[PDB]
């Protein structure tokens, strides 16, 4: 049974980590990383790590990512500690401040030299944050790319496309953390259920290691048209700077009832594959539980960008 951490570097990774445990999300392990004392003891995470106090006396980094980037260089063995035995390392950080931007790439590096499978899942600014906050949160990213195995991007801007002028700012919070919630949740279901075509934690690591950019989605439909509909909300991106095309490899599990059928399994399939438009490497896999009904549920993973 692999083992699942997510690790929140700074505020907004940290907020991250909080929605998903209001949620439950049993047999993955959180662990809350940041400069901030005031927001680490609000945390909810079972594993708290300071980063930092030396530098800081216990603040946040100021905006300046060579802060973060040094506090967790200087508890590497604390990190190191808390990762020691995870197969995969979730990353969740909001990059253009000091701690996530400096510290959650330093945190990646250390999970894959501890031989976990890892992947960041990472918040570009605001457009009204202004361009020096892009900017360090470009060269975030960069570093988060160079130190992962996959990176999924989530632009702030993007929730601007998804409220309504009065939708809660919370809100739309909770719609980007969902990104993460619902790919640690498909992959620890995944790994869980013995399908009819199995999947494991082996095929996870075909298709997200070493690779770079990467979409993690979920679909669920019923009634008429249900697959090729499921499938659609499973690569549907409108939060995400990678969409599905141009994806190379994908990993693809179908969950339904008694019902489900080759037909609706191939439409499916052919969805992603014409979505894609690339000569898509499919791992695919299927999961009959006699409990649903009309149900579906699409499960993709896509990479090779
Ligand atoms: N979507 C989202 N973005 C956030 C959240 N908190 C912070 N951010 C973004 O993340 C960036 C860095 O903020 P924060 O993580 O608090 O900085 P740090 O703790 O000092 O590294 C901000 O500039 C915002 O763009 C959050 O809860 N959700
Ligand atoms: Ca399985």
């Amino acid at each position: 049974m692999a083992t699942l951490k997510v690790i929140g570097v700074g505020g907004g990774g940290n907020n991250a980590v909080n929605a998903m445990i209001d949620h439950g999300m049993n047999n993955v392990e959180f662990i809350a990383i940041n400069t901030d004392g005031q927001a680490l003891n609000l945390s909810k995470a079972e594993s708290k790590i300071q980063i930092g106090e030396k530098l800081t006396r216990g603040l946040g980094a100021g905006a300046n990512p060579e802060i973060g980037k040094k506090a967790a260089e200087e508890s590497r063995e604390q990190i190191e500690d808390a990762i020691q035995g995870a197969d995969m390392v979730f990353v969740t950080s909001g990059m253009g401040g000091g701690t996530g931007t400096g510290a959650a790439p330093v945190v990646a590096k250390i999970a894959k030299e501890m031989g976990a499978l890892t992947v960041g899942v990472v918040t570009r600014p605001f457009s009204f944050e202004g361009r020096k906050r892009q900017t360090q949160a470009a060269a975030g990213v960069e570093a988060m790319k160079a130190a992962v195995d996959t990176l999924i991007v989530i632009p702030n801007d993007r929730l601007l496309d998804i409220v309504d002028k009065s939708t809660p700012m919370m809100e739309a919070f909770k719609e980007a953390d969902n990104v993460l919630r619902q790919g640690v949740q498909g992959i620890s279901d995944l790994i869980a259920v013995s399908g009819e075509v199995n999947l494991d934690f082996a095929d996870v690591k075909t298709i997200m290691s070493n690779q770079g950019s990467a979409l993690m989605g979920i679909g669920v439909s019923s009634g008429e048209n249900r697959a090729v509909e499921a499938a659609k909300k499973a690569i549907s991106s409108p939060l995400l700077e990678t969409s599905i095309v141009g994806a190379q490899g994908v990993l693809m599990n179908i969950t339904g009832g008694e019902s489900l059928s080759l037909f609706e399994a191939q439409e499916a399939a052919d969805i992603v594959q014409d979505a894609a438009d690339e000569d898509v490497n499919m791992i695919f896999g299927t999961v009959i539980n006699p409990e649903l009904q009309d149900e579906i549920v699409v499960t993709v993973i896509a990479t090779g960008f």
